[PDB]
């Protein structure tokens, strides 16, 4: 088979942090 | 090693869950 513990793990957190640095940069962007 | 499909699912979803949490977030934070 399926998919390692440390391979799912890496995508997700990897997924998550991306997404709080996306929503910081919608958030300052959108304070211009 | 494997992930069996019980956490996958349970891994995916909490994603799911914390993304639109952060999307909501932001949303009532931009609206301040
Ligand atoms: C292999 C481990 C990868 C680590 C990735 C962490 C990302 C999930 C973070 C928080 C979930 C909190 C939301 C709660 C949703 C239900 C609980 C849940 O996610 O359950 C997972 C467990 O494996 C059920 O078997
Ligand atoms: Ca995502």
């Amino acid at each position: 088979s399926t998919v390692s513990p440390g391979v799912l793990a890496g995508i997700v957190v990897g997924d998550l942090v991306l997404t709080v640095l996306i929503a910081l940069a919608v958030y300052f962007l959108g304070r211009l």
